């Protein structure tokens, strides 16, 4: 009866001390409380410590195992135990594994999990060099121990887990004896759809589970009955915030049909909690699905609650506040959370503020402790399920309920076990949850990862616990005498985003798109920005003479501008960008064709260049270097601007290549004049004004206009002292030509140009990473960066899934108007390149298997298009749109893959993509591409962080954004004074 | 550019020699930013995040 | 200093970011007379420690030390594959020079030459 | 050929030998311990002994 809560949106990232003030002095228990607990939590951990057979800890702890090592002995493990004949798994154990063919063995072992006929006699030769993650181990622990360790990994893959190549198989493995219950709830192991197809299979196997987990329920009323895990993002391909119109549209009756067919069987069906970006999207989700008057009469509907995340109780609130509107009993999971790291990474990457979660583990834990109080008061309408196998939490839960009934405790299958039967035995009314991990072969590691970086954590309690150096009353101590101070709330050693580089520099501001009110402000802001789009008259050739002859006059104050000086100018440039980012980011997708996380992101690098240019500049320029010599003498080497500069910048990325180009310049003591890509001077003419509102003499910069032949006319100028160019391969050509023919001084040419940019994917890739970073790195901004994919390689093994996936993630990208925020490819920037690209498609149809040809809009829009090659030699340009072309090999061809590689004679970026750290560093011996990335996409380039510009027919350097690029524009002068005179 | 002394023999380290306009490129042989030249960059970057 | 190690750059946890410098290919290194020792070996050995193979050229009018420069580097642990001396007047200059397959190139001597030099690398592909 | 010998005595005389026994094998430095220690990789416990030392006048023990 009472009103549904508005949508959630609580903020993001509050700060810690403030929370910590009420949080401290609210846990706060009696001496005879404490007392309880503490005896409590000791026979806990007395019984956890009698040691039964073990735990994944206990295995990475017994062979000191790193996660990947543990991960691949797990992968290797479950195909072993896939194997028909035992015998067959105990004669390549002892005969086989360890003694050699060490990659073979770890690539046929994932691979396997895509690919189950990948996996099936070889002869190996002796004396093999011991690489990959194997091979490694072997050389380390030796073969034996090696094969004692998969042994053991063996009967946890198969104690702990319930798996099959398909649900079907998994479900009819994890079966009890007859007309019994299942003593297990089920921890599907599905997440992350990235295909049309892949939620549709996810929800069959979710529908599949709840029929087999029905039939055997047993004849108890809840909680006494079973219960099923389900995530959002396995039942939606692009489970996002700025995908939410069709995410409502779409997932709320995927969701509701489920759940309906758990309240047929009267069951517990709990929606997982995922990463904080995602938390207000799901409980929109939720909330909606909650909804529907066909889930009255049954009180198994629930979800669980990420205590390590700032807005946790608010959560509790909003749920409640459901609960009661709707008349509803939920049963609601209290977790500390599984994705801090994620956490922490994405914040940073994203400038954020703030983290949403804490960033001590003392307040964590606190803040699960207060939400576990919020919680047992809100029974009976609300019964609370504390998912942890923390004994202190658990013993600490347990005083506070001052009873037994209403509540559960959690935890998964081979974790918390003596833990939980000492708690049963101790107290009869205690009930806990035990879920086991079931699902499929093909979504096993990326369960297994996530699963890993928790049991491998220092600070895990289940690790420390199991390390007998820890005394058990170490694990005793309360948070709050951890913390002990609201100000020591956050970690000592965590910057926020905001400081990723201090000292150096301040970074760029971002935007959570996962934060409605950031989200919906950013767009409300840039939809402010009014542009009509008014013609810029171009310059005539005398025009363009006249801008040198006045950059040249301009040169020599400029130059003689202390360093200091000029670096303050390009800092208030940094300034003025992000105050007037709206302003900017609508440019960017008005004239540029944008979506708003690239224009975003475009601005955040203009800024970040003025900050690290300015700080570089200080640090060359600031002062001389004293060189060492005789005494009697003085010698100090400087650096002087070499005089005018002509900067000629793309259309793809307007504003950050151009300001990057141009504050380079200035900095090292050059005056400029710039030449903006023909369809984008309005944006150059805006960053223009602002670098001289910001402190840039207008008689040190100049903006000319016009196209090729302008650009020409300030190159062939006899007056210019170096030229910084960004484009194509052919044009810097043709102006290092232009350069050469001259009489006078040879002038520095920096020209970053163009790639025929390929990823490499072994078969210990994750598929579904591979195809998130292909997706984003081939057809991210229309596939309009030179960083770009253009040419996948995949083994054999795995290119069906990996090709599969990658285009069914492509079908999913919206492609449209740049100013919608759901859109995710824009237009291509002119009638030209849609004509260009339109021409190399119609001709890779004749001659190439088309995998994908997506749906484009009327105008000048290209969809993602995925063509695969007989082999890499087929692709001999660089095709500037959306438009991925694969190859696959055979293992034992690499150096064929590389000699592919090498034979375009580009170098720009290089993707890798595996698990085999001997893979990644022979590739990276071998090539010779100015950025390779590993396990990630290939896009994106941080100034200061990853100097991006590549060699051969993709550069000359020195790279963008990197410590090498201002000497470049200014010249060295050595000045020797004998000073014998003065004694 | 030398002052109250010969105008040469200069010395590896401590006079970094070679001009510029008609007279040079640079960089100056001799001195710390001449070796840069005659390499290429190559930036590394590795998602860490699976181990921890 | 330069190559004995990579630089580390600041980033978000969970990545590591390196740069590193490496050797371009093969530099063509041509010496004049005046210096024709000191010159000619301050050229190779740069280019050599930068980790690129060289194809040195010297002054027709100073073969000689040039030849007993290479021979001392070679004995003083440059590989033979990593170093060759190729001798002769300006046409083989040029030859060097306009090879498709040089990744630079480090010249002392007139001006005049240098922008032959520099237009023959210009005009390549 | 190898020889297996066996403590054998009195209850009486075993602490002064017990005491001898675990000193030794309680010793970081000891071979049996750290081969029994996961973490020290195989090739570590191969180190030559001359390698460690490297010259004369580092024989004695710094500290
Ligand atoms: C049955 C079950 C279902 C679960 N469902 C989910 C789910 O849907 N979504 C989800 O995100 N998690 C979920 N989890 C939680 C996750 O998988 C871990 O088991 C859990 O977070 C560990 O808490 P603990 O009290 O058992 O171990 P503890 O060792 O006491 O605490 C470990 C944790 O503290 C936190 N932490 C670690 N370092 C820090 C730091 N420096 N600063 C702040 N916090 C830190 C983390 O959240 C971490 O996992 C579930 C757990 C179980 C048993
Ligand atoms: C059957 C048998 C009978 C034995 N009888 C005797 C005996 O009669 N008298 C006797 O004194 N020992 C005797 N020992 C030796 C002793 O009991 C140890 O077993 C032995 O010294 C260990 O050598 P190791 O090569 O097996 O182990 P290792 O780990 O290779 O070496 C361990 C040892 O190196 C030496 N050491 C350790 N640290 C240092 C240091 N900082 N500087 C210099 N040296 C160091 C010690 O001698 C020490 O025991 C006997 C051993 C056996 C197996
Ligand atoms: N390596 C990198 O960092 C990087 C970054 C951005 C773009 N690019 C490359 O740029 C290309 C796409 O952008 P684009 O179409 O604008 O490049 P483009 O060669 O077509 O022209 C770019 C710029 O040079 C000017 N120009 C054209 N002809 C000229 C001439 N004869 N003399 C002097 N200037 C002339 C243009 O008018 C313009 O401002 C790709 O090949 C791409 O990979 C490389
Ligand atoms: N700035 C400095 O550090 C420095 C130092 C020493 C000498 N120099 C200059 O060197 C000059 C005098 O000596 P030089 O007579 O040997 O110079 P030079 O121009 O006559 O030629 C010198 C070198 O280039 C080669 N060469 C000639 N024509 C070539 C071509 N067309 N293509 C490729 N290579 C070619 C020669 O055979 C020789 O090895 C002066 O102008 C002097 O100042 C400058």
């Amino acid at each position: 009866m009472p009103n549904i809560p508005p949508p959630f949106t609580a903020p993001y990232a509050p700060d810690d001390a403030e929370i910590a003030a009420r949080l401290l002095p609210a846990s706060h228990l009696s001496p005879p409380q404490e007392a309880r607990i503490h005896r409590t939590a000791t026979r806990l951990i007395e019984a956890i410590r009698k040691r039964r057979l073990g735990g994944v800890e206990d295995m990475l702890r017994e062979f000191a195992l790193s996660t990947k090592e543990g991960l691949a002995l797990m992968v290797l493990a479950e195909a072993l135990l896939r194997v028909p004949d035992a015998r067959t798994a105990d004669q390549f154990i002892e005969d086989k594994l360890g003694e050699g063919d060490f990659i073979h063995h770890e690539t046929k072992s994932t691979a396997f999990l895509v690919n189950a006929s990948a996996w099936a006699a070889r002869v190996i030769q002796p004396g093999e060099t011991p690489d990959g993650t194997i091979g490694r181990l072997v050389k380390r622990l030796g073969a034996p121990a090696v094969r004692t360790a998969t042994r053991q990994a063996m009967r946890l893959m198969g104690n702990h887990f319930v798996l099959g190549e398909t649900i079907e198989q998994a479900l009819e493995r994890g079966k009890p004896r007859s007309g019994q219950k299942t003593r297990y709830s089920f921890d599907m192991l599905g997440e992350g759809a990235r295909t049309a197809a892949d939620a549709r299979r996810y929800f069959d196997a979710y529908a599949s589970a709840i029929e087999t987990i029905g039939k055997a329920a047993g004849n108890h009323a809840l909680p006494d009955r079973p219960g099923i895990s389900v995530k959002l993002s396995a039942l939606h391909p692009r489970f996002e915030a700025i995908s939410r119109a069709r995410v409502m549209v779409e997932l709320v009756p995927q969701l509701l049909d489920l759940a309906q067919r758990a309240k047929a069987h009267d069951l517990n069906f709990t929606v997982d909690a995922e990463e904080a970006d995602r938390l207000e999207l799901s409980l929109d989700v939720i909330a909606a699905t909650l909804a529907d008057p066909s889930l009255k009469g049954w009180d198994g509907f629930g979800l669980a609650i990420q205590a390590y995340q700032k807005r946790a109780s608010a959560v509790i609130d909003y749920v409640d506040a459901l609960a009661r509107a709707h008349d509803r009993k939920l049963m609601v999971r209290l977790v500390k959370g599984a994705y801090w790291d994620t956490e922490i990474k994405r914040a940073q990457e994203r400038g954020l503020d703030g983290y949403p979660v804490f960033t001590r583990k003392a307040m964590t834990d606190l803040n699960y402790v207060a939400c576990a109080s919020k919680l047992l008061a809100l029974r009976p309408r609300i019964f609370p399920q504390f998912a942890t196998h923390n004994a202190l939490t658990v013993a600490t839960v347990l005083e506070m309920a001052e009873g037994s009934s209403g509540f559960e405790f959690q935890r998964l299958h081979g974790m918390g076990e003596a833990l939980y039967e000492q708690l049963a035995k101790d107290h009869a009314d205690i009930a806990y949850r035990t879920y086991a991990p079931v699902g499929s072969h093909r979504d096993l590691l990326a369960y297994l990862v996530r699963r890993l970086l928790e049991n491998g954590a220092n600070s895990s309690f289940v690790a420390q616990a199991a390390d007998y150096r820890v005394p058990v009353p170490a694990l005793l101590q309360r948070p709050a005498d951890a913390i002990v101070r609201p100000q020591a709330a956050a970690h000592p050693r965590i910057p926020l985003p905001c400081d990723l580089f201090a000292p150096e520099r301040r970074n760029s501001r971002g935007v959570e798109f996962g934060a409605r009110t950031a989200l919906d402000q950013l767009l409300t802001d840039v939809k402010a920005e009014t542009g009509d789009l008014k013609p810029i008259a171009d310059a005539t050739p005398d025009q363009a003479h006249a801008a040198v002859a006045a950059a040249r006059a301009g040169f020599a104050g400029w130059s003689r501008t202390p360093a200091g000086i000029r670096a303050a100018a390009l800092e208030q440039a940094a300034h003025l960008l992000e105050s007037r980012s709206a302003h900017f980011i609508a440019l960017l997708q008005r004239e540029g064709g944008k979506t708003l996380d690239d224009a975003l992101s475009e601005l955040r690098e203009a800024a970040d260049f003025c900050r690290y240019y300015a700080a570089q500049g200080r640090k060359l320029f600031g002062s001389e270097t004293a060189m060492p010599g005789p005494t009697g003498e003085s010698n100090a080497l400087t650096m002087r601007g070499r005089g005018v500069f002509v900067a000629i910048s793309p259309w793809n990325f307007p504003l950050a290549i151009f300001l990057g180009q141009v504050t380079a310049a200035l900095m090292a003591g050059n005056s400029v004049v710039a030449k903006p890509a023909e369809q984008t001077p309005r944006i150059a003419r805006e960053a223009v004004a602002l670098l001289h509102e910001a402190g840039i003499p207008k008689s040190a910069l100049y903006l000319v206009t016009g196209d090729g032949r302008i650009g020409a006319a300030l190159t062939a100028h006899p007056d210019i002292a170096g030229v910084v160019f960004t484009g194509s391969t052919e044009v810097a050509r043709s102006i290092n030509r232009a350069l050469a023919a001259k009489d006078g001084p040879i002038v520095p040419l920096i020209a970053e140009t163009g790639g025929i940019n390929a990823m490499i994917a072994d078969a210990t890739a994750l598929p579904e990473q591979v195809a998130d970073d292909v997706v984003t790195s081939a057809f991210r901004s229309a596939g309009q960066r030179c960083s770009a994919l253009r040419l996948l390689f995949v083994q054999e093994d795995v290119a069906d899934r990996m090709i599969e996936m990658v285009a069914g993630a492509a079908r999913e990208l919206k492609i449209g108007d740049p100013s919608d925020v759901a859109t995710h490819v824009g237009p291509v920037i002119d009638v030209e390149a849609k004509q260009r690209l339109d021409a190399h498609i119609a001709r890779m149809k004749t001659e190439a298997r088309l995998h994908f040809a997506g749906p484009a809009p009327e105008g000048c829009f290209v969809a993602p298009h995925i063509f695969e090659l007989t082999e890499a030699g087929q692709l001999t340009e660089e095709v500037f749109g959306p438009i991925l072309h694969v190859v696959r090999y055979r293992p034992e061809n690499l150096e064929r893959v590389l000699r592919a590689i090498e034979r375009t004679g580009y170098g720009l970026t290089l993707g890798v993509h595996s698990r085999i750290d001997d893979s990644i560093e022979a590739i990276i011996d071998r090539v010779q591409v100015g950025n390779i990335y590993v396990n990630r996409n290939m896009i994106g380039a941080v100034v200061g962080v990853q100097p991006f510009g590549g060699n051969g027919l993709s550069g000359t350097g020195p790279k963008a954004g990197g410590p090498h690029y201002l000497a470049r524009f200014a010249t060295e002068q050595t000045v020797t004074i004998n000073t014998a005179a003065a004694g």
